[PDB]
């Protein structure tokens, strides 16, 4: 089934752990994100990890150059999987590859804003076998039919797809027959009125579904 | 026409790290770049604290803010940072939802072309009122041997034609300065140049007297 990613898209750490506390055993993924990596560093890596290590912890770095050293700040804080943004050099893509199979990890490249089909071709060819598709920045109505189409078509590219942003609950049934690999959902629990029963919902729909 | 200024990029992984370097560096050079390193490293406390320090130095955050630009832009920005920067892939509502917060601030955004990019979104940024660009060569593309060229003179030239005030980067050692000559760059930045030198006192020393020399 689908694996169900929660977004700590939190400041500090204390702000987390509010979600955390509630969620963490409702998901299978809990992610850094970008905003925690930039408010608290590597270390809310780490505390993450040592709190849920039976979760699989991704850090949300949107990793831009310097590939091998950021990543391995990452890992060695024990990250399983980090983040490099799409617009990066094919090197500091293959950089952090490299580095996440030391710690046997892995890299996503983040599809946020601007990117081609040709550099698609790139990571695959690089060895990813992870995108993170995004929802726009104005986008956010609804999941058309060019997000379905670019899903799939990564799909079959041969990456494991991660779809994001803005995901809510009545979203899941349009990505129905499609092999995802990963919803992540950040707002959508963490503002939720019971976000228990938002991650409990997410779990049965996708359940229901695949 | 106006000299180069000189950026240290502190692309350090802890506090103590740069501050062995800007204890030496931060009267020798006119911006204190927290590199996304340190930034990933120590989180945003990096920004507040080195400002704390130097409150009369230009510090940077090199964010690479690549989406949620008025979040990440003002954590930047409540930390006291001078100018933040904005990676180029980012979605021109992120660039302009970053400046927004930036002129709350009377601070300024940066779009870092660190990777693929194009002219159409050079004009977005120009048209957004984005006034500075930071033309990198990728640390990992140097790496594999990636030289500066013929090819990033061009682009520079045409990037300040458009009304940018550019900035170059990557690697950047004493000896490339000459190839710049004749453009009005902005500012160089130099990290590992600097940081790891014998006498990063000395070496920054030398990048202003060279710099004083080819834009005198
Ligand atoms: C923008 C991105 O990195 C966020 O973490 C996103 O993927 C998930 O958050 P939302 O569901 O709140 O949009
Ligand atoms: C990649 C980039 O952000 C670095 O800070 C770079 O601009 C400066 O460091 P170097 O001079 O060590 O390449
Ligand atoms: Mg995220």
């Amino acid at each position: 089934l689908p694996m169900l990613q929660v977004a700590l898209d939190n400041q500090t750490m204390d702000s987390a752990y509010e979600t955390t506390r509630l969620i963490a055993e409702e998901v299978d993924i809990i992610e850094v994100g970008t905003i925690l990596c930039v408010g608290e560093g590597v270390r809310a890596v780490r505390d993450l990890k040592a709190l849920y290590p039976h979760k699989i912890v991704l850090a949300d770095a949107k990793i831009a150059d310097a590939g091998k050293i950021l990543s391995r700040m990452c890992f060695e804080a024990n990250a399983d999987w980090v983040t490099v943004i799409c617009c990066a050099d094919i090197n500091t893509a293959k950089g952090a590859l490299d580095v996440a199979k030391e710690f046997n990890g892995d890299v996503q490249i983040d599809l946020t804003g601007y990117w081609t089909w040709e550099q698609a071709q790139q990571w695959r060819d690089a060895g990813i076998g992870q995108v993170v598709y995004h929802r726009s920045v104005d986008a956010q109505v609804a999941w058309g039919e060019a997000d379905i189409t670019a899903i799939k078509r990564l799909s079959d590219m041969g990456f494991k797809v991660t779809v994001a942003g803005g995901l809510a609950l009545e979203d899941l049934p349009l990505f129905k027959g499609i092999p995802i690999h990963v919803f992540i959902a950040g707002r959508s629990i963490r503002d939720a009125a019971s976000p228990v029963e938002a991650a409990r919902q997410f779990k049965r729909s996708i359940a229901e579904l695949w």
